[PDB]
């Protein structure tokens, strides 16, 4: 109510899925675009598509929390920890696929590459031979490591740094045998929405299991990426405005989840806590989930850039739902309300 | 401490607290390793399940695991736990276990540590006619709102209610009377389990909310005056065992327990993996809650009399050698 935006019920440990929800939600274009797949035919039971389609609707006419089991079974994650044994982009994935394979022959096919998917080179270079192999390589998302780096800059340092391939870890060459190498990867493009997952988990043998990275990792407001392209573009440089935050605080997947957004990219922030959506600092959604100087802090980021800011977050309007949908959900409701 | 912790598995709720309070209930941890189960599934079985977290709670260095149990009753949905009280899986885990425990050496256990009996009385004001009923229980739930304390819950609990109007007793010949009902505790276990209602329907809106009003509970609790007829020679002074304590608003939030499990007063907190000893003042009075939202909703009360029996020692020696060998074999094939 207060601040205009509605929350997601608190319906299991379902961890990290009401903050992407949210996050998808305030993806404006991609919302639009949800809301043009055509499932009228569709099997309220069994589809993903309708499901998203359906916490979208809720979430910008619901005054109440907006509830989501026909969404997690449309996509068959029921049981008690069936979310603790994924990450986050793992679930971005099932729905970003399940919508854009809805949206094929639409007029908003391949909305979702066009937001979220960049480019990337993969080298493999002889030092002692001439023989380079590459490979051009598509991402909707990137993990950076953040143990032992201070900031988004240094683990994009260490995201494109050279790896040397010698001694016992020879690359293989082919016919020129086994040669010293060095290995590494180059950004071609950056997508207009950039998902960065930081490494906040570690399964190492000394550790068991899995422990959580508690250290302090820097994110700025405005995030310039031009020197980690292969190549700059002068009427586009590569510069990123912080639109969400989703944090964790605590040590394991009983831990507290919420998500920090600006949704129209001003820097007025909202924190996100499922049903319950408050105004807040810039700095309660940035610096205080850095980490301690204490176990707050952000485990994904998404960034737009600022030349597509506008076009990402365009309005949506009620009208923006086709009018078959808003009569499916608007029947789904009366036939709750009896 | 000398004490292990529980995995976080889901969002299991109350369930690792119940879990610890029913183990350091060492009568009863006792006669669970006594049960038959050696014909029994080990995949079906709920007893067996609950002599495996037992077990490995007794022995077991590193955080123990809950899944083989909670499949063994078949909560294994995403909200399973959510859309049940502590109550209801304490009684679905007791009557696993006593029903398991008929027609063996231990039979009787769960309802003679467990059980209590009340009357349940009707009086009519204009006519004479009483009825009197009893009525058994293994737990009582205790209301708060409004409630300074467990004293004033338990006199509420007692209260004479008022059948008048259009709500009036159909007695049996006397026709329709205005009457008054009410019950009286003729027994109170040795082991109580106090629930207190801390969530309610609330009007403003049309959801459960949580009643986070403090509410005091002693240390040591008299109930004598509560009974139908006390005992001059075993008065019902209880002594505060566990503290099942929840901070937040919703299931969501962070569940642990707080046990003294010698009945000593040396205090520990059960926060799923992390075991720590704590203040007296930390088990108890700082859970009353007040304006964090953290609070007990659950307390496990032992007759200070049965103490020393229902907090008997359990050794290795009581585990019997069949299950021990069938647990090691199920730990080697995991192999
Ligand atoms: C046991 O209790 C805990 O310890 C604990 C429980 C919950 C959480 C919070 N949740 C952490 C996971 C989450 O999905 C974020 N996330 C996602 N991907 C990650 C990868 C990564 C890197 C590379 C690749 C290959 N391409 C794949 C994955 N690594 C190394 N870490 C992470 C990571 O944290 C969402 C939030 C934490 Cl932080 C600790
Ligand atoms: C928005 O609110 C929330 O999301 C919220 C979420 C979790 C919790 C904590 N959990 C509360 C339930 C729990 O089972 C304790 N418990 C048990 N039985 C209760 C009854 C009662 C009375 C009579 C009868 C008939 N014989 C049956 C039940 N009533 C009226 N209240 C309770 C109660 O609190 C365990 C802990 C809370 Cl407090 C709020």
């Amino acid at each position: 109510k207060h601040t205009g935006y509605v929350g997601l019920k608190n319906q299991g440990a379902t961890c990290y899925m009401n903050s992407l929800l949210q996050t998808l939600f305030f993806t404006n274009q991609l919302r639009k675009a949800v809301y043009m797949m055509p499932t009228e035919g569709d099997d309220s039971s069994k589809s993903v598509p309708l499901a998203l389609q359906r916490v979208f609707y809720e979430l910008q006419h619901s005054d109440k929390p907006v509830g989501t089991k026909k969404l997690t079974k449309s996509f068959g994650w029921e049981t008690l920890d069936s979310f603790m044994q994924h990450d986050v982009q793992e679930l971005c994935r099932v729905l970003l696929d399940n919508v854009e394979n809805k949206m094929k022959g639409t007029c908003v096919e391949g909305t979702i590459p066009k937001l979220f998917r960049g480019k990337m080179v993969s080298y493999i270079q002889c030092k002692e031979v001439d023989y380079r192999s590459d490979r051009r390589e598509d991402y909707y998302d990137i993990q950076l490591s953040i143990k032992g780096k201070k900031n988004i800059f240094e683990s994009f340092v260490d995201y494109v740094a050279v790896e040397q391939l010698d001694g016992d870890n020879k690359y293989d060459a082919g016919e020129h045998g086994l040669q010293e190498a060095e290995k590494g990867v180059k950004f071609l493009t950056l997508p207009p929405v950039l998902h960065l997952q930081l490494m906040r988990f570690m399964y190492d043998p000394q550790t068991d299991q899995n422990i959580k990275i508690n250290d302090r990792f820097e994110f700025p407001e405005q995030l310039p990426l031009d020197e980690f392209l292969q190549k700059t573009d002068p009427k586009d440089p590569a510069n990123y405005i912080l639109h969400a935050v989703l944090v964790h605080s605590g040590d394991n997947h009983g831990g507290h989840y919420v998500v920090y957004l600006n949704p129209k990219g001003d820097g007025k922030w909202c924190k996100f806590d499922d049903d319950v959506v408050s105004r807040c600092t810039k700095e309660e959604a940035i610096e205080h989930n850095y980490g301690g100087h204490h176990c707050t802090n952000a485990y994904m980021l998404v960034y737009i850039r600022e030349s597509k800011l506008s076009e990402v977050l365009q309005a949506v309007t009620d009208h923006d739902i086709p009018q078959q949908l808003v009569e499916r959900l608007q029947e789904e409701k009366r036939i709750e309300a009896q």
